[PDB]
């Protein structure tokens, strides 16, 4: 249900409207800080216009997936809403269904509850806490 | 182009009618050779329909991609084929672009001279010879 949440934000990252969401593109800060200019890490690192763009993005970020899903999660919407402007939904639709099906379960978790501490209005920005 | 053929090929197995092409589909016999029932791989072994079908399928082959596009192309048009009557036609596009682009000029070019081959009629069956310069 959350998987789907997320499965949906990336899927749809460009056109989609919700509080959950606008939350959850608070994360671009996470990568813009991480990573610097993100058109360069696409245009010029990932090649995400190529026809293996696909894969060399899931590549890039597969193991970095148990380190913090916030930045996989801010990354792979960003991708998505950069491949749906450039005519390769399908793209999005195959990048959502994988990424939010790869989350381990122990950082599915970590992110919903800095997710929802973020939505009650308990923190500035959504964290990387683990609920002990 | 050779390589946007191949793409049409694992993108509309479906659909798709052609000389070329159901000269492909004659690859399929090598792919059952090699893995035996193909449902069974695709349904239990690689598990196709999960929602990380696409990467565990390319996963499965990416071993062959260099050496072997004669079994590359035959099971990704085969699960292409299969994702589209499943509603993933998503995954068939996804799958195309990068199964073609990925495959090394040299055995692109090979595909190609044994598929020409065949095509003439000099050959019985889509062989895997190179020519002089690659052998
Ligand atoms: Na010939």
């Amino acid at each position: 249900s959350f998987k789907l949440i997320l499965a949906e934000y990336i899927r749809h990252r460009n056109t989609i409207s919700g509080n959950i969401y606008s939350a959850l593109m608070t994360l671009d800060d996470l990568a813009i800080k991480q990573y610097g200019d993100i058109d360069l890490l696409f245009n010029e690192k990932l090649k995400v216009d190529s026809d293996s763009g696909l894969f060399d993005f899931v590549n890039f970020v597969k193991d970095m997936i148990c380190c913090d899903s916030r930045i996989v999660v801010a990354l792979s919407s960003l991708v998505s809403k950069h491949w749906e402007l450039t005519n390769k939904k399908y793209r999005c639709m195959a990048l959502a269904e994988h990424i939010s099906d790869s989350i381990p379960i122990s950082e599915l978790s970590r992110l919903r509850y800095n997710l929802s501490k973020y939505l009650r209005g308990h923190t500035e920005s959504i964290e990387d806490k683990f609920d002990y």
